[PDB]
């Protein structure tokens, strides 16, 4: 089998995307933030903390015939951002793009932290990362990947994120029209639960390329691009003006600049992501410093390849035995 589903910014800068979900029996459609950081299908539901809803839509498990609840199983997850949700847990049908899994955990959430609530647009996580992260207790639970891969055409999924438009993700099949050259692979370690994997190096704007290992994570949840500070410093420095803002949280830039490009390396090959790929406009409404899309991950413990490098690549997730990444451009 395979599936094929369109991914949508949520809004103009790319913050998040999602990607609609059928769950249950008649289906409930729900948009879903996919993420390789994490391991976690949960969603906004009938037991929601009503306080905690703001125009999401909801998962009601007692409107769905092949609902059941996974009797004494909860969940309970942090993200790096600070946010958080807890809740229980049902088995159910769940398609993406028309794949489908039966028996599949769809956490419940009874708890939801305030940044969740205030997105309107994000009804829920869909995790693609290990199945080692996932939080279910006392029993934990597979992710979606995980369960229809023994089912797919071939064991992976990819990633072809969009800049400023809609994008695509695929499972069981590598779609040879949506992308350019060759896909280079590279290898995975699997040991903290992520997509972890090495980098070559680097090369800002038309500067030449600087070869050096940076280990990091393939993640889609992460918007941003998250580096070792010696990398970021060394792009900024090309931005004039740029500086880093302990008030704001990270690296500004006047707005008024045209960013240079940033390279990365993938074994021998190299990733360009556009300048304008970097802005992620004004840091509050109407002001004229700019929020930098490639931030230091020094205050963060790993390297992020968040959306921002992501969605310049066609990014292949192979599940086979021994897991690795490929990367071509597009
Ligand atoms: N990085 C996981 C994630 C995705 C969407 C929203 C939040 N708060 C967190």
């Amino acid at each position: 089998s395979t599936g094929s589903a369109t991914t949508t910014p949520i809004d103009s800068l790319d913050d998040a995307y999602i990607t609609p979900v059928q769950i249950g029996t008649p289906a409930q459609t729900l948009n879903l933030d996919f993420d390789t950081g994490s391991s976690d299908l949960w969603v906004f539901s009938s037991e929601t903390t009503a306080s905690e809803v703001d125009g999401q839509t909801i998962y009601t498990p007692s409107k769905s015939t092949t609902a059941k609840l996974l009797s004494g199983a909860t969940w309970s997850i942090s993200y790096g951002d600070g946010s958080s949700s807890s809740g229980d847990v049902y088995t159910d049908t769940v398609s993406v793009g028309g794949l489908t899994v039966t028996g599949q955990a769809v956490e419940s959430a009874k708890k939801v932290s305030s940044s969740f609530t205030e997105d309107s647009t994000i009804d829920g996580l869909l995790g693609l990362a290990f199945s080692t992260l996932n939080t279910v207790s006392p029993t934990q639970q597979k992710t979606f990947f995980d369960n229809a891969k023994a089912s797919l055409d071939s064991p992976v999924f990819t990633a072809d994120l969009g800049y400023h438009a809609p994008g695509t993700y695929n499972f069981g099949f590598i779609d040879t029209t949506a992308y350019t050259g060759s896909i280079t692979y590279t290898a995975v370690s699997t040991k903290q639960g992520f997509w972890e994997w090495t980098s070559t190096g680097y090369a800002v704007g038309s500067g030449t390329f600087k070869s050096t290992s940076i280990d990091g994570i393939a993640d889609t949840g992460t918007t941003l691009l998250y580096l070792p500070a010696t990398v970021v410093s060394a792009y900024w420095a090309q931005v004039s003006g740029a500086k880093s803002s302990s008030s704001v949280g990270g690296y500004v830039f006047p707005c008024s600049a045209t960013l240079p490009s940033f390279t990365f390396g993938v074994g021998s090959a190299r990733i360009v992501i556009p300048g304008d790929y970097i802005d992620f406009g004004p840091i509050s409404t109407g002001s004229s410093s700019c929020f930098g899309g490639i931030q230091s991950s020094a205050g963060i413990g790993i390297n992020i390849f968040g959306d921002v490098a992501l969605k310049a690549a066609f990014v292949v997730f192979n599940g086979a035995t021994t897991p690795t990444l490929g990367f071509a451009s597009k």
